[PDB]
């Protein structure tokens, strides 16, 4: 499993939620942040199997490209488990 | 060291700040967060001995449950290595 | 490639933005959060190559520390890639 940890521009969230949700993403956590003056970001993170990294990064960068500075960018991090806390299931039961 | 990054519910952070102090947590750093219709959501991250990882992530589970929807998940994400500001001590002297 | 969290004090914000973009910093993020009561701290994340990664730390202890309690911690996470959402370059071209 994979964290995919990315950080778009605040009126991109709408687009970039609705296509993840589109790809199948079950879950995923939005934090209002600042980058680069500091200006508005907001970061989404989702955890996925292994095999489902590339459609995830292809369908954020599509989504959240406007082709001018400041666009971004996505992060792959290893995640060695992911517990899902309403059950206790583990791996890939917990995504 | 790992770290662990828990996404939990809101009401639950007193008890669940509370309970990892009690099992020796020395510190955390939690941000407002939102996540799945956005609900706000509260992140705790905090990074721990690899010894120390299922304690941590029982004890989040068992007192962040409610057994409904939304309770959210926690990551195991690897550190490399942690470093003390204050003191410049790294790994188990910085945790 | 390896992503530098750090966790500071508010205060030292802009003296710690400075001196990274100093060492040549191109871009980071930053999340207000809270951490230990807890008293408010700025969360900085940055990702840099291998290469880098010490200098950073370095520097960010050096500009962020006051000798007192709370200055907080440094995390070294690994990154198995970064990806630039405006162009879709990746690795070394994306940081
Ligand atoms: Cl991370």
């Amino acid at each position: 499993m994979k964290k995919i940890e990315a950080i778009i521009k605040p009126f991109k969230l709408d687009e970039v939620k609705d296509a993840l949700v589109e790809i199948g993403i079950g879950g995923m956590t939005v934090t209002e942040v600042k980058g680069f003056d500091f200006l508005p970001k907001v970061k989404i993170e989702v955890v996925v199997r292994d095999e489902d990294v590339e459609k995830v990064v292809e369908t954020i960068v599509k989504t959240a490209q406007t082709g001018r500075v400041g666009d971004g960018k996505i992060f792959i991090i290893p995640v060695e488990d992911v517990i899902r806390i309403r059950t206790g299931e583990r791996g890939e039961q917990a995504i």
